[PDB]
């Protein structure tokens, strides 16, 4: 049933940091290497730039790749790295120049790919955490979402946009990947202000893609990169959803109703006990002095939990003003949820802490 489980408590992790290293990563993936786990943590913000090993058995930095931005290695515009699947190849997108780049743990550049569309169009390139993003490899090829690509859809449109492209890490070779965005947007506006977001993750067991938008109850799945599955994945303390498009002619107004209405996160696959958890975002009402282009502190979320056959086995909910969900993972331990939440009483900007929680029977 829907009430067999719920996630608890159990241990924390906390990683002492200094001005060197920033407690907020928009890139941060849990890998194994040399049998051991580690957090590669792609510290860009700010003014820093490179990446952060940490070592979690024993809650400390491992190592530091560097970044540079001009040179033979030269970077120029790093946002998004991950784990290909360790350190010792690791994969960056770099949006603002349609760039993806190959680096060895000492930060040298393998190879630089210019990925744009395959008619040599500016397309975005992500892979992060901040949403669960992780980009994924299959046959030698890096596998991304893509965007729309053009601002007035229809609704015939959507069935006709690919969800998924792929590069190949040897010849550079873009091929849209026959996934299509669902018909499931009603809105017809010149300009669309977001709402059709979606997280997805990688089951390398299975070979199986699971994708959550954020606006809507199911869950998309297929094991063929072709044939789709849909599986309720709704919270018991939700309304049930389908998405809702933001006119950017609304204005800021069209951003706030994103930002402060319920809506799902991330869609995270756990390896070790191959379970799913899907978060969920409780209603809000942005307050005055809150900002409208981030999630607010105080928001409350809840973890679905689901079984390897997509079943809802338990829900546990959490309260705002502790967590920043926007940085989790899935360890040999459990689910880590950061407790970096600047309103946290225990909140430290030098201390970047995580609480690993359980399934427990209810
Ligand atoms: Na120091
Ligand atoms: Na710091
Ligand atoms: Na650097």
């Amino acid at each position: 049933k829907q009430n067999e489980v719920e996630l608890v408590a159990e241990k924390q992790l906390a990683f002492p940091l200094d001005e060197q290293t920033y407690y907020l990563s928009k890139s941060m993936f849990q890998f194994e290497e040399n049998g051991k786990e580690y957090l590669h943590f792609e510290n860009t913000q700010k003014s820093l730039y490179d990446i952060v090993i940490f070592d979690i058995e024993n809650q400390q930095i491992a190592k530091r790749i560097p970044l540079h931005k001009t040179g033979p290695n030269g970077l120029p515009a790093v946002f998004g790295s991950r784990p290909s699947p360790d350190s010792q190849y690791i994969l960056v997108a770099q949006n603002n120049i349609s760039r993806l780049s190959s680096i060895n743990s000492q930060g040298e550049i393998i190879r630089n790919y210019n990925f744009q569309t395959p008619e040599g169009r500016f397309t975005p390139l992500s892979f992060g955490s901040y949403y669960n993003a992780p980009a994924f490899i299959k046959d030698s090829c890096i596998f991304l979402r893509q965007e729309i690509l053009k601002p007035d859809m229809k609704k015939e449109d959507w069935p006709r946009t690919h969800m998924f492209a792929s590069q190949d890490l040897r010849t550079g070779e873009v091929k849209w990947i026959p996934i299509f965005y669902p018909p499931i947007f009603k809105e017809e506006y010149d300009n669309i202000a977001g709402g059709y977001g979606f997280s997805y993750d990688y089951n390398y067991k299975e070979s199986r893609l699971v994708c959550g938008f954020f606006g809507y109850d199911s869950l998309m799945v297929t094991d063929d990169l072709k044939h789709i599955r849909w599986y309720n994945a709704k919270s018991r303390y939700l309304k049930s959803m389908k998405p809702k498009l933001g006119n950017s002619m609304e204005g800021i107004n069209a951003i706030i109703k994103l930002n402060e209405n319920p809506r799902y996160w991330h869609i995270m696959y756990d390896k070790y006990r191959n379970v799913y958890y899907r978060f969920a975002e409780m209603p809000y009402k942005l307050a005055p002095n809150e900002s409208p282009y981030e999630t607010p502190k105080g928001k409350e979320f809840s973890v679905i939990v689901l079984n390897a056959d997509f079943e809802i086995i338990g829900e546990t909910k959490f309260p705002g003003k502790k967590y920043f969900y926007k940085m989790s993972f899935v360890g040999r331990e459990g689910l880590y949820i950061s407790e970096n939440n600047l309103e946290n009483p225990q909140f430290d900007e030098n201390k970047l802490v995580f609480t690993c929680f359980k399934i427990k029977n209810a």
